């Protein structure tokens, strides 16, 4: 009927005959196309009859090219005319020949034809400059790319919760991400994933990781792997791999051993080349070799399909001194097309901070740099990247700085880019904003959310009134909640406290305000609601439910008790229901307690107020304050 | 990439993963091998050399290269052997420009052409080769392929999905239309940050599925499905104005012979000057075509003209309009009619097809997921072909309408030529509540009737003198001595906005308002909240004011002097001119109103009086008075 | 050899992933081999083929290489060429072509080679300048007849007044712009790219600031002004920037004095050329009837170093540029043409941009200028003011034609740099800086600019800011005394007006105490203007202390803020009710009075006896008496 000569490439998704007998089609398949290609090859060479034709044939002989069938035709040609053409008049023949295109009499054949040839030759080479000349104004223009030269722009902020120094950052090519790391006190990092334009998203605190200096971050078929140097238990050295998790890891069966036996002998961290395939490290020399060596760190290229499995040190460098240390201290490694490009270092203050490059194979400094900004009109130094566009395969060197003393640290990234490249990473991401881009209200992250404490991004949001009825965090109980709300949520501090405020949506009610702090790492830390008493004239009513006044425990926040309904309340002065109005104060006290105030609502008559304190200090008497009216 | 040599000794997820993964790169490399063989048997040049080929005859084995070498130069001998004593000026011209001497004249003449040729040949190849690297980089434009980048999202004060949107070449400003209740569609036109501008309802338009937008020597014309009275179908034309619309003397007919025999509408090229229209098959005729959609292409200019010619048609396969891929948009570029389908929920995705509009044939279905960090599911709709005015650089325009059902968020994402995206982008910044330098932004009236007048969001100042004509100001124009900043937050997605007023008083306390105004009709604003903030300052009551009942705004307190109590014709009578006194308002129900006075009494008893007064009546003032003590 | 395995396992075994892995390997390693073997047979292998499978085919003849050479070979051979004169042969053999074509004559055959050649050769030089021109196009265009202006960036100064000039600075980034005040002054703000507010200048006596012309000299920035003396008479010179104020005299030098002293003389800078561009008066007397006002001198930057007077090319600016309805707002000049921007804001007639070539005299364009559009909301028709300057890329050399512009009316009087770039710098411009934001680019807190300030009132840039608890101790503006500072605290800096009062808003960092809240205006030019601490009164339930430090009540004067006060600390205060104390707990309440005076409330916190309540006056008009209150216990 007919037989397709094409693979399984989904596959039954459990072990069965069918399983088998899918991989064994595909096996037999792959078999007969191998065996094919194998006779297809034999064939060609021995038996395919017009395996090419001839002008698919170079003729190459005393620097002239042809192709075997145009000079089978030509000699051909030259044979046909030696037969067929007419014999002339020698000398009149080769007189008219003297003559060029443009009807000028040269004196010779000689002249005529080297006239000829040296004018088209004139003009072809003035043709070729202006393509090589114009290719190279081209290629200058898209392509220039010169670390010791070009000044760096600013690209974005990077926004941790973390107050601490940038070890290192890395941009992901394909989602974007930023992945960057922040040594902690207790000899663990932190590993920060944020946003194109810096702003947080999860973090992983790699436990005994150490200083966390740098990362090496490889795609392997669609699957993101992260190479760190981390310490056991014992606090020796580990040379390790993983894939990025939210929350926590330790040097364990969570995270992969990569050669164990070569790596663990000293400090081993890396960083990974997409464009070469190639895994750079940068391994401590055991403290006896400083004293010898006089250089602290060195550098070994190796392959990392290598890597995946065999021993081989491409090119090692000594990194010499002063690059490591005292007042220029390693901040910052990347490479690039055989360049190894070190940032240095503490500053603060004084000194400058130093960018070099260095010639991996020759060992040779191939520049010495002074980096320098001043935009926010000292700075410190903060790593390196060498970012790799996916869509144009345009590069940039990526320059991390942590700027500010110790409370005030904020940290950017800086770039030397291949034309368009900082322009496209300026604005991957907009800079985070209240809104949406149009000015209106952002969207909720959740529908009817449990908490509000969710809502973890800065901004402006709304909440509609079934959209409140879930909450486990409201600062009203269930029973007012008959309501849309504003909720604002604005930056706190570094660590990871925002602000909320909720603005209840009222024109002809008071429009009720409350504001709290929130620990977006931990929601028992999250502080109670404050209640900001604003007023338009308007009353608030107790719903029907309440039969006590000792529910309502807001302070500022009052209510209005009409003479019917100051019947219903069990714990209203016993001699003074249904009789008058009265507004209900609700006033500060201690933990555990409340202060009311029932203000009575009289016009002819006196005015009385009745003022109770209650709760773990017990329920307290009302005590009766009564005025004389006056004219 | 490389196959997977170590496997799963475990037959899990990962085991089956990438046992398909090895089989997908098999195919991948067999078909390239097959390729290069086939490139290499019919069209490589230069496949081989001439001394790589076998050339036998007489049990005497030579190559190709020298034996051609061998018959030329028999040749020339040959030739030099039939050539008498020669022509010395012949001979002369043997020796080419280098200096070499040739054997013949047909040698030298051979050798010189072959060398330019060759030459030329290779600049030649060299200037196509710059020139193709050239436009791929600067002109790419591959909608199979490439990923849609944001640009921007789109605010109107409409809570429903969007059908379509137009970017506007010469004014920026997007037009995007969203169906109503009633058979209505709104046309919004948007800023190109999405700030909302003003609006147009297209009464009995329908669904506003989608509009062709073409100016016509600098006018705008937007030509549109409509229903007439009857709710028959209309081919209209109709400038842009706010408000209301509807079928009448106020459009114009387009063609109405021709196109009113089924439902309609258009979307128009501006670079091969066509109208594209996709019209709907009645429902006797779906079955028969297996189709509810064809589409014809014609010129703008016929159209103009009254003449009717379709120049190219295609019927839409049912699988593209169905109701797992309903259609969510269509454009047109470059011979290519662009479908984009999809289904609000169920986990089917969207796609985005191109079809060639003369051969009917399906070039490319995708998936279009926004799985992004300007996203971090997604509901399709519309799509527009931007044309650059400047450049005549293009980008195909996807719209989204994202969120879990309700309230809906709109962007535009797209895949465009070099540097289309980043011009989009930043054609207007996105929304602030400063200026670019962080300074208060204007204000849109000078001395405004009502400051509900001012409906975009951000932080403004008004001056003494600009508060003077407000209408709808907390306080009244006694009370209006002071400059004040003004702030207007977001509120909701309908239209709600809230504005706060701060006054700038640096030696009197910042009196603080908050309200939340309807900006499409302020009959629905609400009170002013006053919000009290003290910095130990008093406050004064206008001399203009000789009655406390005046003073209604809760928790705004004054101060009243031993002189100034005197002035208050409602002031406890035997209280008057003796000492200074705080007013405290307090909370009542709606048309009363509590006050306190409380007296600045120092040495001697402290007093306080109470009154509640309004609609209840004007209640009576109550003494409270205090024992002095240690 | 090695073959695939094509008869696996029937159970999920190690023998099954083996073969598996067997296979796989087995298909990269021939797949690797049949590459190899391939580009060896293209490349290297001797005897890849026999010339009997490659075809030759031509016309008539259809063969193989093989047979066709044998047979070229025989026709060598069989050939009977006659001895047929003096180079006849030769001649009649030159007479073929490389394709194998027998032309009539050498002539013809040297003709039909040379033809092809030259019509080859040309067609390849059409597309090489075609190529070329489309490129230059496409990235150096620069067209300001027809190019529309694309929207840069706002300037936010702290000056209620319409801008006179603005020059970008190609190093630095930093834009300045004049305003002329009243009393003949100009303020001279430096500005970031994005608009934002640094520092500025008052140049007293400096005249109108229409423009001045700004030059690096060996990294040093230096401003030729035009300015007056005490005498009010016209002075062009030179200074180097500074904050604050500078007059005619010894902080300004004389730029060749006795050359353009003569009249109102002021300038620009061109550093391509390295010209100084003079705009300069006509004076009364050497005017007649409706002859121009202003004329133009093109001068050479080392001339001017070396005080060398030498016009290189001078133009009138005829009156029809300088006049009621079109008077003078803009100034440039790039690669031999003098830009001209006129307009009259309250006419209503157009803003005009003029070319003019320099050296002939000749208006190049005059073009309508409205830039109302999507970014002023669409204010065209309130043009206010407008400036030009011309951007020179010091990375790139591209440049941008920059057009300023102000639109009003009075008090809602915003400033403008509109652009006509070449390719990329209104991209590169427009993005420098990005616009100000209230976080950092992630939405986390800005950075403070000092650490433990002396004054909160030096935070003069708006932003959402934090400040720990050890920032707080040193403030001398701080809203609580430092006995309360035991907590970190949000603050708020927002905009306030358009001449420099901005509003701070504090907020205590307080899970399980009450946040509190303070806001004031203060004054960025003059502290000594701020205002006082607004308390805004806030509550989450929670009792406040008093500071055991603290032993006056009369010390707690913030209206709002209660404390509670126990029966152990009632003891403590000098001032408490002396036959009070000891007795119970009590909230403190501090209220509303005059300035210089407070009122407060000690209210008790008793449970089953009657409630007690004791209000005071004091300050300024004394140290008032406590006056008890006393209530009546009921059911
Ligand atoms: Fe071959």
């Amino acid at each position: 009927g007919s037989m397709s000569n094409k693979l399984i490439t989904d596959l039954s998704r459990v072990f069965d005959y069918r399983y088998v007998d899918e991989n064994e089609y595909n096996f037999k398949l792959i078999s007969d196309m191998l065996t094919d290609f194998n006779f297809s090859l034999e064939y060609h060479r021995n038996k395919e009859v017009f395996a090419h034709d001839g002008e698919q044939i170079k003729y190459e002989h005393l620097n002239v090219t042809s192709n075997v069938s145009d000079f089978l035709t030509y000699l051909n040609g030259r044979f046909s005319n030696m037969v067929l053409g007419h014999n002339g008049d020698g000398i009149n023949e080769v007189k008219d020949a003297r003559v060029d295109n443009t009807g000028y009499g040269h004196k010779t054949l000689q002249d005529r034809l080297y006239h000829d040839y040296s004018t088209l030759d004139v003009f072809t080479k003035k043709v070729e400059k202006a393509v090589d000349e114009h290719y190279k104004e081209y290629r200058a223009t898209e392509y220039r790319f010169e670390p010791k030269e070009q000044e760096p722009e600013f690209i974005t902020d990077l926004s941790p919760y973390t107050n601490a120094v940038m070890q290192s950052f890395w941009v992901d090519p394909r989602t974007k991400i930023i992945y960057m790391t922040q040594a902690r006190p207790g000899n663990h990092y932190m590993l920060s994933r944020l946003k194109p334009n810096g702003q947080f998203i999860d973090r992983l605190l790699v436990k005994n990781g150490g200083h966390g200096t740098h990362n090496a971050y490889r795609y392997i078929d669609g699957e993101l792997w992260i190479y760190s140097a981390v310490l056991d238990s014992n606090k020796n050295n580990k040379f390790v791999r993983f894939q990025y998790r939210t929350g926590e890891i330790t040097y364990g069966n969570e995270m992969q051993d990569v050669m164990p036996n070569i790596f663990n002998d000293r400090y081993t961290s890396a960083i990974y080349n997409p464009v070469e395939n190639l895994m750079i490290f940068r391994r401590e020399y055991k403290p006896t070799e400083r004293q010898l060596k006089n250089s602290l760190n060195f550098v070994e290229v190796r392959s990392a399909d290598d890597i995946d499995k065999i021993d081989k040190v491409l090119y090692q460098m000594d990194i010499p001194m002063e690059y490591t240390s005292d007042t220029q201290p390693m901040q910052g490694i990347t490479y690039d097309a055989g360049i190894l490009y070190w940032y240095t270092g503490d500053s603060n203050t004084a000194n400058p901070n130093y960018l070099q490059g260095f010639d991996i194979k020759t060992k040779e400094l191939l520049f010495k740099r002074r980096i320098d900004i001043g935009g926010v009109n000292f700075q410190e130094a903060e790593g390196l990247d060498m970012y790799y566009d996916l869509e144009t395969g345009r590069k940039a060197l990526l320059i991390g700085v942590t700027i500010g003393p110790g409370n005030n640290r904020h940290h950017s990234i800086y770039s030397i880019g291949q034309r368009g490249v900082n322009q496209f990473l300026k604005n991957i991401a907009p800079q985070v904003s209240m809104t949406d881009s149009g000015g209106r209200v952002k969207p909720l992250p959740i529908q009817n959310p449990a908490y509000l404490s969710d809502i973890t991004e800065v901004g402006h949001y709304y909440i509609y009134t079934q959209d409140t009825q879930n909450a486990l965090d409201f600062p009203l109980p269930k029973a007012f909640r008959d309501a849309g709300w504003f909720l604002d949520v604005l930056p706190g501090h570094y660590n990871g406290a925002l602000r909320q405020v909720l603005t209840r949506n009222s024109t002809g009610r008071n429009m009720l305000k409350f504001e709290r702090v929130i620990d977006i790492f931990n929601k028992k830390n999250n502080g109670a609601w404050n209640f900001c008493p604003q007023n338009a004239g308007y009353w608030e009513h107790i719903p029907k439910s309440i039969t006590k006044l000792s529910d309502l425990k807001i302070v500022g926040l009052d209510f209005y008790i009409t003479t019917e309904e100051s019947n219903r309340f069990t714990d209203f002065p016993k001699d003074f229901k249904g009789i008058a109005g009265w507004i209900l104060e609700v006033k500060s006290n201690t933990p555990g307690n409340t202060t009311q105030v029932l203000r009575r609502n009289n016009f002819p008559s006196a005015h009385q107020f009745l003022v109770r304190n209650f709760g773990t200090g017990g329920v307290g008497k009302w005590s009766l304050f009564e005025g004389k009216v006056v004219e």
